[PDB]
């Protein structure tokens, strides 16, 4: 019943980002009634845990990939990469307000919205926690069948 | 017919980097025997890519990696950059073989098995995957790594 | 007059970094006394700069990296912040008193005695630099590491 | 006439066995042909791979003091983010009150405003009109004498 989101994220790496930032994303997550595999979380070597984690994201409904960084993170990047070839849902995060791109269309590497809609990918842009709940946008649509 | 490589790299950003360090790395590819597809020149992003132009080049890159045999990924930096990792994640989900080329000595890692983020390698084997990671140009011609092994 | 610390960071570049992050480096730092100079609230860096305060903003905290008596640098990230960066070494040139926080436990180095580039401790002692170098919130009130005793001795 | 000013040659290039042996020469020659003492600290402070531990603490104070003493630095600002090691350097630079010219022929953006195609810190020690004169965008335009690195070599 419960739609699966694979949050990927830089986070886990740091102390203080994986205890302050990761808890509010899964609780919006969660608030819109999905499903969330979190890779830190569920992990707690190095081969199993990267099949681990290819698992997770074979077997996810949609990937929600925190983009923020200068540049976004290469293991979230290859993770959402996974995820547009097999035709999951992608949905991006980023409330960086950097930008770091190589064309005037979007605000990040053009390779990362190749999964997406020519027009309308702003949809699936979610700019800060606060937005995630937005029944306007992607998100909450595809949840809903919309 | 040619075995298919996509030759994902950053180094089409850079003048300097585009005239001097693709050629070189394109002909030890080509002197396999391969077909080479460098998506700088393929699809021509020569430059910060126009509002109207940016979605045709993606979906390009994209649909070249679909229809590669293998990728060729340039991995240097600190990080890899980030379409290159899109574009390798895209390569392990598609079963494509996949070839990684660094020639970087500093070390960037999340764990100590691998020299860069463990999930780069979660398309090669857990065994002898090294075969498969070129750290110099002129090893690309090795004929006891991946690539020679690969056109068997 | 208190010590004054300039804490450079990238976390005033994130929403929600800058809302969660950074008050508690904050509080650990006065915790111990020292006026912190946190430089995207005080020069109000808030969004992307406008064109025509971007340079108002670099000489505002290039000056407050001028008047602080130490950088306390954020090094997270990989690699680590290039704005960061540039005002750490100006610190160095300056003879500031140099800390540098990393909780991140990725290792991202030229060198295999130092975490990152070794430029980054360029300005730190030969034999040493890891009391200078923090790495948790928790640990910055180590009455055992170089910040402690910098305020006090 | 032009002086034998010192440019320090600040990069990652060095990091990459083809990029050390392909990207820096070319811009060592046009330097050069300048009229200018090129210190580039790869080569002459010997980097050459990850360093020993018993080796670091004195390719810091080496690249460090080669900063010290330059008149000028010319940071080869390429990569999203540009080099930290270059951006330490370039910080020294600034404080130091050295000659400051920047290199990217990166097309690429990375920046946190719309004045600069990088982070405004970078451009902290350059005039706020004017700043393009000393930020070279290829190897080709660093010889022009309508450029700031010229001019900084004849006038005085
Ligand atoms: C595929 O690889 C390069 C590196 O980002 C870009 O052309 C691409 F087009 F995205
Ligand atoms: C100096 O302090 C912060 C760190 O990015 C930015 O304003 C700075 F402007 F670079
Ligand atoms: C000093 O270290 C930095 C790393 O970027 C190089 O520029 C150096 F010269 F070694
Ligand atoms: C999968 O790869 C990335 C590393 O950043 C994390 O999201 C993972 F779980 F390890």
């Amino acid at each position: 019943k419960r739609k699966i989101i694979y949050l990927a994220s830089p986070y886990g790496f740091s102390q203080q980002q994986k205890t302050l930032l990761l808890p509010p994303i899964v609780r919006a997550l969660e608030a819109l009634g999905i499903e969330v595999w979190e890779p830190f979380a569920r992990n707690n070597w190095a081969y199993r845990v990267a099949q681990a984690d290819l698992q997770d994201v074979k077997n996810c409904d949609g990937i929600f990939a925190v983009v923020n960084g200068t540049p976004p993170d290469e293991g979230v990047m290859v993770e959402l990469g996974m995820a547009i070839a097999l035709n999951k849902a992608i949905f991006l995060f980023r409330d960086d307000f950097r930008r770091c791109s190589d064309n005037e269309r979007y605000p990040l590497n053009l390779m990362l919205f190749a999964g997406l809609p020519e027009i309308g990918w702003e949809n699936y842009y979610y700019t800060s926690v606060d937005e995630i709940q937005s029944h306007d946008k992607a998100l909450y649509k595809w949840l809903t069948g919309m």
